[PDB]
């Protein structure tokens, strides 16, 4: 099978705005996770073709990744912070569903998610 098209990262028909919370998600939350030693499997859409995982997109129908999130934030694609938080959660959940508990990639995701949840407790109040 071919890869699917990646998630959209811009849409002229989708209203957009900047908020202090979305700015924080880009400058602090994404920045922190993106540069983490365990980030690399999550920095781009899953390339099931190159990686040889012919069942990935038969199993995962809600793909999401930090490369997509990074572009959505940079492009001001989101209207609210919850949209972005949901994308991170979807990314982690996909990993936990596709892979076996105890697999190294699951441990990587869990470490990233722990950090993620800490940082979103620090979300600033909306101005
Ligand atoms: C996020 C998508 N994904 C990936 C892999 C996987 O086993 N399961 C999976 O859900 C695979 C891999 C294998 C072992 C480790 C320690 C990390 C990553 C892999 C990537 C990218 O490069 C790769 O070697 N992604």
């Amino acid at each position: 099978s071919m890869n699917p098209p990646p998630p959209e990262t811009s849409n002229p028909n989708k209203p957009k705005r900047q908020t202090n919370q979305l700015q924080y998600l880009l400058r602090v939350v994404l920045k922190t996770l993106w540069k983490h030693q365990f980030a690399w499997p999550f920095q781009q859409p899953v390339d099931a073709v190159k990686l040889n995982l012919p069942d990935y997109y038969k199993i995962i129908k809600t793909p999401m990744d930090m490369g997509t999130i990074k572009k959505r934030l940079e492009n001001n694609y989101y209207w609210n912070a919850q949209e972005c938080i949901q994308d991170f959660n979807t990314m982690f959940t996909n990993c936990y569903i596709y892979n076996k508990p105890g697999d190294d990639i699951v441990l990587m995701a869990e470490a990233l998610e722990k950090l993620f949840l800490q940082k979103i407790n620090e979300l600033p109040t909306e101005e």
